[PDB]
Parts: C-alpha cells; sequence; structure tokens
C-alpha cells in the first residue's frame, strides 16, 4: 500500500496549507489589541502579552509548513539541474522530511501544550507584584492547536509508513 | 436523471464557495469589536464573547467546504498517479462525500441551531454574578446560518440521489 | 434586432459586476462604526443598527449577481458535459434568468425602497422608550440604490425583449 | 496626425486608469474618520459630512472610467459576435465616447468645482444653528481634482480631433 | 559600452519600482493618524497636517514612476501598431525620458528638500496663534527621501550616458 | 561539491524570501501603535519611537533581499540582450553577490545587534528629562533578528564556498 499512502500524504499536506493560509491570520489578528490586564501601570499590557505568547502560533505553523516543504524543493531543483542517480536522493528526502515533521511536532508540544487558558498570571516589570490578564478567543485557539497537532501526527504516521516500506537495508546502504 | 444531478451539484458547490469566499469574512469582521457587555469588570467582555461564540461560523464553514472537497482531490490525485480500476474509486468517493456532508450538516445544527439571539446571558469569571451582553448584527448572521443550512441540505439531497442511482449492489461489492 | 440586445445585455452585466466589485465594499465599510444613537444605554447602538439594516445592501446585491449568473453556469457546465438537444436548454435558461432578475428587482423594492433616510427612530430593547440614531453617508447609499435599481430594470427589459423574440410557441414546446 | 492621436489617447487612458487605481483609494480612505466638527451634538458629524461630500470624488471617477470604457467593450463584443459592417460601428463608438467624455467633464465641473476648501459651514439637523467643520487633506484633494480635470480635457481634445479627422459627411449617418 | 548601460538602467528602474511598491505605502500609512499638535482647538490637527504635507511623498513618487514609464509605453504601442521607421522613434523616446527624469528630480528637490524634521511650527487657522506639532517617523522618511533622490540621480546619469553613446549627429537628423 | 552548493543556495534564498514575505509585515504591523511611554507630554511617543527604531527591521530586510537579487537580474537581462562571453560575467556576478551579502550582514549587526530590549530610555525633546518607554512583542522580534542573521550567514558561507571553487586565478583574470 505504498501508493494510497502517497495520495493521502499529498492530500493532507494540501489540506493543512489551505486551512492555515485561509483562517490562521484572521484568528490571530486581534491577539494583542484584545489582550487586557487589570492594572493602571503603563506598559504592563505589553510586557504581560510578550511573556504569555513569546511566539504566536500562526508564525510557528508558517515556519513549520515552509520548512517541511523545503526538502521537496531541494529534490525538485536537483532534478531540474540534472536535466540540461535521482533514485538515491529520494530516500534522503524522505528521511529528512520524517525528521523535520517529528521535530516540529515535539517542538509544538513542548512550546504550547494542548490548551490556551483564558487567564494569565503575570509578574513582569513594570507590573506591580502579580497581575491578572485575560486572553482573546482562548477556545478557538485551543481548537486550532489540537487540530494542527492531529494533522501533524497523521503526516508523521504516513511518513513513517512510507519509510518502513522503503526498508532498513535501502536506507542504511 | 443522473446527469442533471451532477450538473446541479457542481453548480451548487460553486455557488456556496463563491458566496462564502466573497461575503463571509466581511460579515464576521467586527464580531468581537462590537460585542459589548453591561459591566465595568476588565476581561468580562473577552470571557463572555468566548463563551457565546466558541468557534465562529465562518471558520466552521471554511473547514466544512475544504473537507467536503477533499475526496474529489483524492480521486483526482489518484487518477494523475495512475497515468504516468478508477471505476471502483468513484463509488467510494461518492460514499465518503455523502457521509461528510451529512456529518457537517448535523454538526452545524447541534453547534449553532437556527438563530443568533441579540442578547446573551453570561456568568463566567471574572464577570460578577450574571451579566447581559449584546451581539453584533444578529439578524444577518441568522440569515447566513439558515442559507448555509439550506444549501447543505440541497447538496445532501443531490448526493443521496446520485448514490441511489448507483444502486446498492455496486456499493456492496 | 436580437443581436444588439445580446451585446447590450452582456455589456450591462459586466458593468454592474465591475461597479459593485470595485466600489460597493468600500461604500459600506463604516456602516456600523459610524452609526451612532443619542443615548447612554450600552447595547442600544447594536440593536438599533440591526433593526435599521437587517441585511446590508452590498450582500443582497452580491447574492443577486451570483444567483443571476447561475443559469449561465448551468448551461455552460451542461455543454461541457455533453462533449466528451442544446437548443432546448437555451430557452429554459433564458426563462429562468428572466424570472430570477424580476424576482430580485421586486425584492429590492420591497426590502429597501428608494432612499436611505439620515435619521432613524428606534424603540428596541435595551433602548429606553424611543431613541434617535444617525446614519452614515445616507446620500451616497441612496444614489447606489437608485443606480442598482435602474441597471436591474435595464437588464429586465433586455431579457424580456430576447424572450419575446424567441416566441411564445417555442417556449411552450 | 490621426495615428499619433490614437497612440496618445490610448496612453492617456492607461495613465488615468493606473493613477486612479493606485492612489485614489488611499487618498480618500480617512475622509470621514478625520472629518470633525466643533460641536457636542451627537450625529452632527455624520450629517455635515454627508452634506459636504454627497458623493466621494473617487467613486465618481471610477464610474466615469468604466462608463467611458464601455463603448469599446460594446465594439469588441460585437466584433467577437460577428466572427463565429464593422466599419460602421467604429464611427458610432467614437461619437458615443466623445459624448460621454464631454458629459462627465461638465458633470465634474458642476458637481465639485476646482477646489476643496478646508472649512465647511453646516446647518443641517441635528446641528444647532450653524457649525464649523474641518476637512481632511484639502490640498491633496484639490490637486487630484485639477489633475483629473486636465486629463479628461486632454482626452476630450484628442477624441474631438479624431472625430474631425473622420469628417462630417461620414458621420452624417 | 552602451549595452551594459542598458542593463544597468533597466535593473535600476525595476529596483526603484519594486522598492516603492513594496514598502512606500506601509511607511506612510499612519502619517496623519500619528500626527499630533499641542493644542485643544478642534480642527487644528487637520489644518497643520495639510499645511505641513500638502502632497505625500509616496503619491509624488508614484506619479513620477508612471510618467517616466509613459514614453516606453508610447514606443511599444507604436511598434505594435506598425505590425498588422522604428529606429527613429527610439531617440525621441530617449530624449523625452531624460527630460522627464530631470524635471521630476528637480521638482522633488524644490518641493521636499533633503530632510523631514520631527517638529513643525504651524500658524494656520483655526490654531490659536502659533502651535507646535510632531511628525511620525521623520528619520525613516528622511532616509526614503535621500534614497529616492540618489536613485533618480543614477537614472539621470544613465540616460545622459545612453544619449551620448548614441551621438549628436543622429539626434540632429 | 559545487552543484549541491548551488542547490542549497537557491533553496535558502527562496526560503528567506517566503518567510519574510509571509510573516514579516504582520509582525511589525503594530510597532508604533502599541509603543507607549510613561508620560503626559504630547509628542513624546513619536519622538521616542523614532529614536528607538530609526528604520524598521522589515524594511531593511526587504531592501537587502532586493539588492542581493539585483546581480542575478543584471546577468539575466544581459543574457536576454545578447540573444536577439557570458562565462566572464558569471564570476563578476558571484563576486558582487558575495560582497553585497557580507555588507548587509555586517550592517545588520552594527545597526540592530542581536536583541530587542523590552524597555527603552528616551531623553529626546519634547520629553521632559528622561522617560521610560515599552516596546511591542520584543521577544518575537529578537527571534526574527537572530533567524535572519543565521540565514544570511548560511548564504554567505555558501557563496564563499562557490567563489573558492571557482578559484583565485579565474577571478584575477
Ligand atoms: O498571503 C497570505 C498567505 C499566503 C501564503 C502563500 F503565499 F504561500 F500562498 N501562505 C500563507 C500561509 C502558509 F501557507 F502557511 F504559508 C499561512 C498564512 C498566510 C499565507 C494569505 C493568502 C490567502 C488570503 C489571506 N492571506
Ligand atoms: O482569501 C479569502 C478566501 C480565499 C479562498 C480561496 F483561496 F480558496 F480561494 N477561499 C476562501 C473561503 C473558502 F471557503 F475557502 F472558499 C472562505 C473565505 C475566504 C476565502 C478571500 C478571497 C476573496 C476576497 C476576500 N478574501
Ligand atoms: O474580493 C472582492 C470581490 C471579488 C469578486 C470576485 F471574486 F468575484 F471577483 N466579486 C466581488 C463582488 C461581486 F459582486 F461578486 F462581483 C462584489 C464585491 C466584492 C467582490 C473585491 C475585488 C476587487 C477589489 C476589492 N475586493
Ligand atoms: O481593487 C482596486 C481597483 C481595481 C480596479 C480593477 F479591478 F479594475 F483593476 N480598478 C480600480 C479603479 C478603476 F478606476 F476602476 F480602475 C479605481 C480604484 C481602485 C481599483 C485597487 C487595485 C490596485 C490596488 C488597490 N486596489
Ligand atoms: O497595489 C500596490 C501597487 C501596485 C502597483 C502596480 F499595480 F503597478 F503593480 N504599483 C504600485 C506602485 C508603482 F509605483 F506604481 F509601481 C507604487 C506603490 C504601490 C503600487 C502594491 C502592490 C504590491 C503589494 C502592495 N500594494
Ligand atoms: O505584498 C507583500 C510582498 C510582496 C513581495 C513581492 F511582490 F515581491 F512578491 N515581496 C515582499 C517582500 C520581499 F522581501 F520583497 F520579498 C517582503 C514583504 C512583503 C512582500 C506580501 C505578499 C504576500 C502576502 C502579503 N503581502
Amino acid at each position: 500500500s505504498t501508493m494510497i499512502g502517497r495520495i493521502l500524504l499529498t492530500v493532507v499536506v494540501i489540506f493543512r496549507i489551505l486551512i492555515v493560509a485561509i483562517v490562521g491570520e484572521t484568528v490571530y489578528d486581534d491577539e494583542q489589541t484584545m489582550f487586557v490586564c487589570n492594572t493602571l501601570q503603563p506598559g504592563c499590557n505589553q510586557a504581560c502579552y510578550d511573556r504569555a505568547f513569546p511566539i504566536s502560533h500562526i508564525r510557528y505553523w508558517v515556519f513549520q509548513i515552509i520548512m517541511v516543504c523545503t526538502p521537496s524543493l531541494c529534490f525538485i531543483t536537483y532534478s531540474v539541474h540534472q536535466s540540461a542517480g535521482i533514485s538515491r536522493f529520494y530516500i534522503i528526502q524522505v528521511v529528512f522530511r520524517n525528521a523535520l515533521e517529528i521535530g516540529f511536532l515535539v517542538g509544538q508540544y513542548f512550546l504550547y501544550g494542548f490548551s490556551v487558558p483564558g487567564l494569565y498570571e503575570c509578574n513582569r516589570y513594570p507590573c506591580i507584584k502579580e497581575v491578572e490578564c485575560y486572553v482573546s478567543r482562548p477556545t478557538e485557539k485551543t481548537v486550532f492547536l489540537v487540530f494542527m497537532f492531529a494533522v501533524s501526527g497523521i503526516c508523521v504516521v504516513l511518513n513513517l509508513a512510507e519509510l518502513n516500506h522503503l526498508g532498513w537495508r535501502k536506507i542504511k546502504l
């Protein structure tokens, strides 16, 4: 079943790209403008938002998508260069894709977890002692996080299946 | 009368895609900025809006449209792969499209109902006791909800008609 | 003189599409942000705006344009399907176009009238008793309404002329 | 001189289209948000802005550009219809273009004049007695007005030159 | 070495177009929104901004780019018309391009100078007596001004070099 | 191993362009609107922001990308001109690309350093004495700065490898 796997992998990749490109930017548009803290201290909002969300989910996902697409670009550009052999570059491409996908999945888990809480406790200067801040659209962002994790897991499973189909001996040699 | 069924199904799909892509984003642009609650508590607006609208209608509809289009993408990519058999894949594609359409229709009904009320009663922290909040353009959103439900129902009916035309004994084998 | 009728109908259809697509969205951008009521009651602005403009003109016109274009899409897709009889489908397409255009013209008349007043009287909860609200750029919207009505009327006249040229007997059979 | 005339006319038309499409929308973006009146009366700003600028310059110019391009569209569509005589249609097209250009130039002069003043005196309800309002970017709008008038005048002159070259007797039809 | 002159001129023109189109609009987006005057007079901000920046740099540069591109469009349209002689039109096009570029460079210098100050002294009605206003991103705008002046100077030098590489006696005839 | 060098260089260039074009503008959208200083002095925010960020990172990076791409455009246009020799131009193109890349990397290091602090101390007129200002999303901008520096360093290394592969005696002649 080395063909159905490829079909599903291509479809899933296109699905992820389309979903992100269409809705992600809109979801995270008012992330800072609607972030509010219970305080009168100027600059507390900026510091607390920066501490709560060091990197927005959307930018992480864009970086992941481009990086995961990169090895296919390498293979295609090499194929173009060859004309005006290739059977070897394919295995390395698959291995690198596997490694990148697994790394990005683990990175997402360790960076963001599985949920976006509605409240945040912030004790960064210039905020006095500890203050409470309130997040915008926590539930939608939690749903997006879980959905992206699931799609990435499906991609990892399909890539591993293809790699196992290729075989240990071919990879090692 | 299966050919006219395909013609109408294609036209309805294109119509739904065009309507959503052109107006949906504009309709729901100020959903949170014009959402206001009668209170002085910081962060009550954010929590109450998140509780009232866990997932925006537009994002659900975009997800539904892409997911419903997915099986056709699978079939097309399989056909491309085969050249440089197909009669069987068509029935499975039709069945999966039917299932996805029915599931998304039921999900819309159970998530959103048939109307968007103008008032919302909210009792989520940090709001004190129970507060009243006011929604932005509820009537237009209700019209959009009903229209999308009707279009999805028409799509479901056409898909069922085509599947019945195929007959039970081809699906079984 | 059926040929000049077709030429003019195509030209006016393109003209309406271009005008709407280029200006309509910008005309109605600040419809709600610039809508203000003389009151201190939270939520009165939202309710009064929703009551005054249940559906924006621009969205009604977009729906009308797509719906009126739909029969041509049906005919074109049927023609594509036939290649890899047609004379009968043309008359049905013309009749359906006539009906849709007339229906949308009547609907516009009964929904919006011929003018957008600068003042609105609103007595919807939570507004206390009856309040006065002020509309954004009413004159431009009135001009747009009248222009769209005139263009739709011209389209109706041309469609009726073409249908009359076809003849009653052909329509019956 | 008939050839260089057409060359210049085409170049000038393209120039006008490009200038408007690129800068006009940006110039008139904050026309209402930056329009302020010296008053405390709710709704005075909206009424006075509507009175001062019943139709924005940009929308008038877009309408003029599309309407002036329409006769060429009619001629092109007629030519397409003929293939799968034309000498006659060209003269009528030129005459109609002349008439439309002259009409739009006169309309601009009578609607807007040659300058946008920085102050406006407004006595429309709900404003009490008479109030002073202040316009946004009056000088840039005046420059745009004069430039568009000059370009339209050049177009009118070129069209009249072409019409004269055609001759009275040929157009006597 | 005329050929490398053509390469350099073309690449410089493309570079200017790309830089302006990509960054200029974003640089001058908040020119008026972030313009502040130390006063309580309503309407003083509008008048002071209008007197300080009668025409935005970006619009002047767009006008310059389109105008300097125009003669090439004239030449290309003439060439297209010729098929379904040319060696002569080219020198006139070169001369006109050179004159236009020099004129726009001189106009830039005489209209904006070489710097954008952070402070402005405004003395225009309705501002009481003399007021002080503060500009948005003066340093970035100064850098943009100097860069555009340098690019235009390079274009002027290359145009003169091309004109000389042709020679005086062909220009005379 | 010069071919893999070219493959990697092309892929890295495309990667940088895509990342910047997709996320950079959104990262720096609210750089000035969310910049706040602890003061009551009008115009202090503008002056302090202008002093802290004379040129935005995004515009510097756009300029760098276009400038680094320029030599390839020169080579391509020269090749186009030659048809309706080239071996020499390639070496000069490579040398100029190397010089531009190194210069832009050094310029970035000397202009911005390796971090964006969350606090800024500002003593520019009209601010009284010395005030404290707070930056918007400093952490994301720090990450972007470091990532761009790393990508530019990789490009420099690949360019140096290719230039060394060409060797000194070819460059000298
Ligand atoms: O410009 C934005 C965008 C473009 C593109 C691309 F150029 F690759 F097609 N990719 C995007 C992505 C990406 F696909 F993950 F790369 C995410 C978010 C916005 C994207 C989108 C495009 C759709 C409409 C909203 N902005
Ligand atoms: O980028 C937005 C958008 C694009 C596209 C797509 F790229 F697939 F064509 N699909 C959209 C959809 C759709 F449902 F996926 F079709 C919904 C809302 C906005 C969409 C729209 C496009 C029209 C102008 C407003 N933004
Ligand atoms: O995306 C918007 C838009 C697109 C399109 C379409 F995709 F069919 F071409 N149709 C639009 C329509 C139309 F009526 F469907 F033609 C109305 C308003 C905006 C439209 C416009 C397009 C021009 C620039 C402003 N947004
Ligand atoms: O969508 C807007 C627009 C488009 C077009 C068209 F689709 F015909 F090319 N024409 C426009 C016009 C024009 F006059 F019809 F040319 C004016 C203003 C904006 C226009 C512009 C396009 C350039 C970027 C800013 N919006
Ligand atoms: O619509 C804007 C724009 C377009 C164009 C054109 F249509 F000719 F390609 N030219 C622009 C110019 C230019 F100088 F005419 F090239 C300047 C500024 C913005 C421009 C840009 C295009 C890139 C993305 C930001 N808006
Ligand atoms: O118009 C913006 C943009 C365009 C382009 C170009 F026209 F060259 F492709 N280049 C951009 C660049 C680039 F560095 F020049 F590539 C940076 C930031 C935004 C860019 C982007 C394009 C993708 C969607 C968001 N705006």
